[PDB]
């Protein structure tokens, strides 16, 4: 009777309660026009799709924290520890201030 | 007359327009085959759904930027601010250079 009754395929698929992967994408079409929301019915949404849903819903991507350089802003290691200073001549004092530049170095919070 | 032209309960259900939570599950199971996005239309899907809909979309999860460790890359806090040396002796160029150690310290850039 449903035979009779209704002409599309794909809508005769969903009365029966047995719908394939190509009736789901005919039928998904019937009930959602945003192109990238398809996508995403499809479970298989394309490249566009996917930068389209994330602005659709405000989304960022996975973010990596990269490392500092001279022109980008960036995260760093924590420098080593370093001793504050007891030097009495200027042979000490330059030790002491040369360690705080190496361990800046280490760290890379400066640049070789 | 549809229960005379019908079998299928849920079917029925589409067709009278007054579907259940139930009737909703099958209906969707006739309409797509992936597992993973019938997980997604319950509106509950499973852990396993989840990291499965990520990965047919190109997804990441929620990004969290972790302290730098020995080991392992990660985010600093900057250092304080440190004076420039006009250091004459060694006493005062080891006061700088400590200086600098703590600020590196404090902000976790080296380690203690």
């Amino acid at each position: 009777l449903q035979d009779l009754l209704f002409s599309d395929g794909n809508v005769k698929a969903f009365l029966q309660a047995t719908t394939t992967d190509e009736n789901k994408t005919a039928l998904q079409q019937l009930l959602v026009s945003n192109a990238d929301v398809l996508g995403l019915l499809s479970g298989n949404p394309t490249s566009d799709n996917k930068i389209n849903l994330r602005t659709m819903i405000g989304a960022g991507v996975p973010y990596s924290l990269p490392a500092a350089t001279t022109t980008t802003l960036g995260g760093v290691k924590k420098g080593a520890a370093v001793t504050a200073s007891t030097a009495t001549d200027v042979a000490t004092a330059v030790k002491d201030l040369n360690s705080l530049i190496t361990v800046l170095k280490n760290a890379g919070i400066i640049s070789l």
